């Protein structure tokens, strides 16, 4: 019933993330890491808490993704003096360089899957998703 | 909407479903991945490792991991058929079948739950839209 829906969501999502893993394997970056880079590029900086909500992951998972991305030197963690509560992430110079150079390829990587669709279907899908998500609470 | 934001919506909705499932079965120390396997085996009776990968959209080594734990907890038996050189099958043990029976209802309601304030028609078009998009994907 609603089990089928969970499975289809998973299937469509994974197909997306698989083409992204494939396109950046060469660069030594996971699809999760590409996600963060995209989100940091778009926002400049984000709290761990915001990354959790953008990626729909638990704080534990996010903290690991960030530490491994920091170890590769693409992002840095920091705390603003006016806020002892949150930790923040932003790019390093290497990260900025990455996100500039691969803006298109990143954008293309997420798009590849939906080449054959018309905005007809996609708009339909997005409306359904937003409708349903809106009613989850 | 770029495609990035669709992916993130798909994930958001998936992740809510799975969080509820984990919560409903945390008492039994069963993960949501395990519940997914148990549901699939209960409907199908027997499944190959390839079929489960395809149904769950996971890599083989991931599925082998989940199955190994269900084996360790005694709910699943993994086996070959003499006639089949290619595949590896899984099915319930007596204990697994018993858990599947006594919690069939609780499993269906763990998935159904977060979609309660939704008309059968809202759910129904989602499903046609996903399937149609998936068909176009290849």
């Amino acid at each position: 019933d609603c089990f089928r829906i969970a499975m289809l969501l998973k299937e469509l999502y994974s197909k997306t993330m698989y083409t992204v893993e494939e396109n950046f394997k060469e660069n030594g970056l996971t699809h999760q890491q590409i996600i963060v880079i995209k989100l940091v590029a778009h926002n400049q900086e984000l709290t761990i808490s915001q990354l959790c909500d953008e990626m729909s992951l638990a704080k534990g998972t996010v903290s690991g993704i960030i530490s491994r991305l920091e170890q590769i030197g693409y992002i840095e963690k920091f705390k603003k003096s006016n806020d002892k509560r949150n930790t923040y992430v932003k790019f390093t110079t290497t990260g900025f360089e990455f996100a500039t150079n691969f803006k298109i390829k990143m954008q293309e990587s997420f798009d590849d899957i939906f080449k054959n669709c018309d905005e007809n279907e996609l708009s339909d899908l997005v409306k359904n998703l937003r409708n349903i998500l809106a009613k989850v609470k």
